[PDB]
DNA sequence: CGTCCAGTCTAC
DNA sequence: TAGACCTGGACGG
């Protein structure tokens, strides 16, 4: 997913796992090329936070748990189909690539990273990807400064629709959000990035925060349906531009589809 | 059947 | 930059 989905998944893990105790090893599916998580505890709690298009899990063993184990942090990226689900241990979804198992007492559940297409990745260590900019949701002011301070970067030579996907400057912005953000201001997607950003040193950088914040405020699971069909309908109904009838579409330089109304902009193919 | 469509990562 | 990495749903013949 994108910022909203990573943020809501994070909120999901914290609520679902608040009163759960995990035990044992962390199991990876045999087909997954991500690394084995070397971690075992008779009794540990799981928590989460999001930053842009990444989510950090913390595995925190209870007082006196065995084996001797310090807390462990994993950072996840979701690629095109990543997701977290809490399921019954015997009813694992089809592409559950990493699993944390509840300990007795109560019914035996699995917290699962589910990723159909396996573009998602996880790293040992809890470090954010170096080079990703601050979170458009949780680090707005730092994110804003990081863009205005670096408009000289050749990243801003590109059309604004391409620039908005560069995770060094818009960590959390993906394909639906660039369409919804540029539609709110009727900025041609192939206006030059530097041209639209120089003019501001509710604007484009403010909406990079407020638009995805709207997806989060729906409750539900953004571009997702872990919360039901109702919350997915609510998301489709919030969209004004992305995939919507009557809207134009072009391929950017990297073959990604940009949705917009009216003027393509000067740098259009 | 078949084609086409839905965010990094890295080899040229 | 262009292709690689994947699975499944939508749609066409």
């Amino acid at each position: 997913g994108q910022g909203p989905e990573l943020h809501l998944a994070s909120q999901f893990v914290n609520e679902a796992c608040r009163a759960l105790v995990f035990g044992g090893c962390v199991e990876k599916s045999s087909v997954s090329r991500n690394p084995e998580v070397p971690f075992e505890s008779s009794a540990y709690r799981i928590s989460a936070s999001a930053r842009g298009k990444e989510l950090r899990l913390i595995l925190s063993p209870l007082p006196g748990a065995q084996p001797q184990q310090e807390p462990l942090a994993l950072v996840f990226r979701f690629g095109m189909s990543g997701s977290f689900q809490l399921v019954p241990r015997e009813e694992l979804p089809r592409h559950a690539h990493l699993r944390f198992y509840t300990a007795p007492p109560g019914p035996r559940l699995a917290l699962c990273f589910v990723d159909i297409r396996r573009f998602g990745r996880w790293d040992l260590g809890g470090k954010w990807q170096p080079g990703r900019g601050p979170c458009v949701l949780q680090e707005y002011q730092q994110f804003r400064e990081n863009v205005l301070r670096n408009l000289a970067d050749k990243a801003f030579d590109r059309p604004i629709c391409e620039a908005l996907l560069d995770q060094r400057f818009f960590n959390g912005i993906g394909n639906y959000l660039r369409a919804e953000i540029l539609y709110r201001l009727k900025i041609p997607p192939f206006e030059k990035a530097r041209s639209v950003l120089e003019a501001l040193q509710p604007d484009l950088l403010e909406l990079c925060h407020s638009v995805p914040k709207e997806v989060v405020q729906l409750g539900g699971r953004g571009y997702g349906s872990e919360s039901g069909e109702e919350d997915f309908a609510a998301f489709r109904a919030w969209l004004r531009c992305y995939g919507m009838p009557g809207m134009s579409s072009l391929q950017d330089r990297h073959g990604r589809t940009i949705w917009f109304q009216g003027d393509p902009g000067p740098l259009a193919p």
